């Protein structure tokens, strides 16, 4: 089997991407944030505290003839941005772009934190990291990809995120029309549950490439590119007036600037992030200070190849017995 679904930016900055997902019988369609940095499929629901729902579409298990309470199971998750959610668990039929999994764990939110409530465009998350990170207790549950894998034509999914435009998530096949050149594959460590790999270095603008190993994760659920302070300082030093602002929470730059590109290495290959992809707009409405899309990871504990980096590439998440990642230009 295969599946193919369009993913659409939630706003004019590409802060995140939503993909429609069918849950239950008859189908209830929710727009989920596909997140290769986590492993829970959770949704706003008829069980979510009413004051914490503000415009989202909810899953109502009682209206699904295929929903079944997973007795005794609870979940609770905290994300790198400080947001969180928790609840109980149903199993139900879940379809993405024509690919159907029966018996998928659908984690129903009883509580969500303020940032989820405040984002009316995201109805939940669909985790695509390794199932060892799934938070369901006392019986850990599998991700949608893990459940679908055996049925797929090939045990892969691909992320093709757009810049200020829709893109595609494909399951079970590699669309050879969606990228240019060849796909370069690179090793993955699953030891932390992430799609964790080692970039071979970077360049700033037209500058020379610096060969240096940068371990990090391919994370579709993180907006920006978080890299070591040395790398980030070298980038922003090429932008007149750019500075790190403790009060804003990262590097800012004059909105009048033209930003240089940023290149990262994948083995001997190179992915170029155009300068425009690094502009996240005014820090507050009407400000002439703009927020940078490359930020330091020094306070995180891990480097994160988030959407800023991934949307410059066609990315293969290869879930073969030994997983690997592939990157191509597009």
């Amino acid at each position: 089997s295969t599946g193919s679904a369009t993913t659409t930016p939630i706003d004019s900055l590409d802060d995140a991407y939503i993909t429609p997902v069918q849950i239950g019988t008859p189908a209830q369609t929710l727009n989920l944030d596909f997140d290769t940095g986590s492993s829970d499929l959770w949704v706003f629901s008829s069980e979510t505290t009413a004051s914490e729902v503000d415009g989202q579409t909810i899953y109502t298990p009682s209206k699904s003839t295929t929903a079944k309470l997973l007795s005794g199971a609870t979940w609770s998750i905290s994300y790198g941005d400080g947001s969180s959610s928790s609840g109980d668990v149903y199993t139900d039929t879940v379809s993405v772009g024509g690919l159907t999994v029966t018996g998928q764990a659908v984690e129903s939110a009883k509580k969500v934190s303020s940032s989820f409530t405040e984002d009316s465009t995201i109805d939940g998350l669909l985790g695509l990291a390794f199932s060892t990170l799934n938070t369901v207790s006392p019986t850990q549950q599998k991700t949608f990809f893990d459940n679908a894998k055996a049925s797929l034509d090939s045990p892969v999914f691909t992320a093709d995120l757009g810049y200020h435009a829709p893109g595609t998530y494909n399951f079970g096949f590699i669309d050879t029309t969606a990228y240019t050149g060849s796909i370069t594959y690179t090793a993955v460590s699953t030891k932390q549950g992430f799609w964790e790999w080692t970039s071979t270095g970077y360049a700033v603008g037209s500058g020379t490439f610096k060969s240096t190993s940068i371990d990090g994760i391919a994370d579709t659920g993180t907006t920006l590119l978080y890299l070591p302070a040395t790398v980030v300082s070298a980038y922003w030093a090429q932008v007149s007036g750019a500075k790190s602002s403790s009060s804003v929470g990262g590097y800012v730059f004059p909105c009048s600037a033209t930003l240089p590109s940023f290149t990262f290495g994948v083995g001997s290959a190179r992915i170029v992030i155009p300068g425009d992809y690094i502009d996240f707009g005014p820090i507050s409405t009407g400000s002439s200070s703009c927020f940078g899309g490359i930020q330091s990871s020094a306070g995180i504990g891990i480097n994160i190849f988030g959407d800023v980096a991934l949307k410059a590439a066609f990315v293969v998440f290869n879930g073969a017995t030994t997983p690997t990642l592939g990157f191509a230009s597009k």
